[PDB]
């Protein structure tokens, strides 16, 4: 097996995943495809900071749990997304700084991971901490203003919180090997690995489009981060115009790297994409397969 994306990836030790939006689970066409094709689920919004801790010190896991439970009941594993981020913060957290803010970061990591303890295959512990200004440096958030070690502390906290889970750093525009952002992250992870900061994996969101095109040095990137001693994962894949060439290229990149755990596409049908107008996923609004679907399946087989 062979007939579906997740099974085919499973033949070679990997997964094929999707993002799930709880708001679409009452649509049987959505859940039929989702349930059938994928063996990994990420929650598109329901584990973001403002969804799990909207009030200081009180957690809310309902929408979270509805996605966690749907995935488990239909035989998939789960990726957690995401524990520490500059964006999607509640106002209470947005208002803090320095060590108060750092302490809220640690408490947030512990509350959320504690709730799903032992039930999450991978966690995006830190998401999108690097600038888009071409410098290669960190972003200038409230989190950075507590001190440069915030990322390190995030990972150490997360490790204590749930020893069972792989810990990922996750970002976008880090797929092109020659670009400054990529090299900034590569440099950071290498520093971490030299000093024993517990980072298990790196997540390449892999949003390909006109402002950040696919480039065949994606393979080089994956290989290079792998040699540092971490797993790599494609976490939010989508491709503007869904060319079959390019969907097969990305897939074979992952299949060439043995520390590449798997592929997640960011949505089930074109109509469920953050960029629906770009029709960048593997199923049409109909529910019918697109041409890229077959190319991904052949590469997997
Ligand atoms: O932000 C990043 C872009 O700056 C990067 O741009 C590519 C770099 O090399 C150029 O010769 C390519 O044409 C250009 O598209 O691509 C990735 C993106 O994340
Ligand atoms: O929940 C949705 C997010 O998953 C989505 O995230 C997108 C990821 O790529 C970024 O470059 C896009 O700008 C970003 O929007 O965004 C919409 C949100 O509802």
């Amino acid at each position: 097996a062979e007939s579906t994306l997740g099974a085919a990836a499973a033949q070679s030790g990997r997964y094929f995943g999707t993002a799930i939006a709880s708001g679409k689970l009452g649509d049987s066409a959505y859940t039929t495809i989702a349930s059938r094709e994928f063996n990994m689920v990420t929650a598109e919004n329901e584990m973001k900071i403002d969804a799990t801790e909207p009030q200081r010190g009180q957690f809310n896991f309902s929408a979270g749990d509805r996605v966690y439970n749907w995935a488990v009941q239909n035989g998939k594993q789960v990726r957690g997304h995401t524990l520490a981020w500059h964006s999607a913060q509640p106002g209470w957290m947005q208002s803090l700084s320095g060590s108060t803010l750092r302490q809220a970061m640690i408490d947030h990591i512990n509350g959320v991971m504690g709730h799903y303890k032992g039930k999450i295959a991978q966690w995006d512990v830190v998401n999108e901490a690097f600038s888009d200004d071409g410098s290669g440096g960190r972003r200038d958030s409230n989190l950075q203003r507590t001190g440069n070690d915030w990322i390190e502390v995030a990972f150490r906290t997360a490790r204590a919180a749930d020893p069972a889970a792989k810990l990922c750093y996750n970002d976008y525009n880090i797929e092109n090997w020659t670009w400054a952002k990529t090299q900034g992250v590569y440099n950071m992870v290498r520093d971490f690995k030299q000093r024993g900061v517990p980072i298990d994996c790196v997540g390449f969101q892999s949003h390909f489009n006109s402002g950040s095109p696919y480039n065949s040095n994606f393979r080089t990137t994956l290989q290079n981060f792998a040699a540092l001693g971490v797993d790599v994962a494609i976490t939010e894949l989508d491709i503007q115009g869904a060319s079959s060439s390019t969907y097969a290229a990305v897939t074979n990149d992952c299949l060439a790297v043995s520390r590449c755990l798997g592929i997640t596409v960011w949505g089930v049908r074109d109509t469920d994409s953050w960029a629906s107008g770009d029709t960048p996923l593997l199923f049409n609004g109909d529910g019918s397969k697109k041409a890229a679907y077959t190319a991904v399946l052949n590469a997997l087989n």
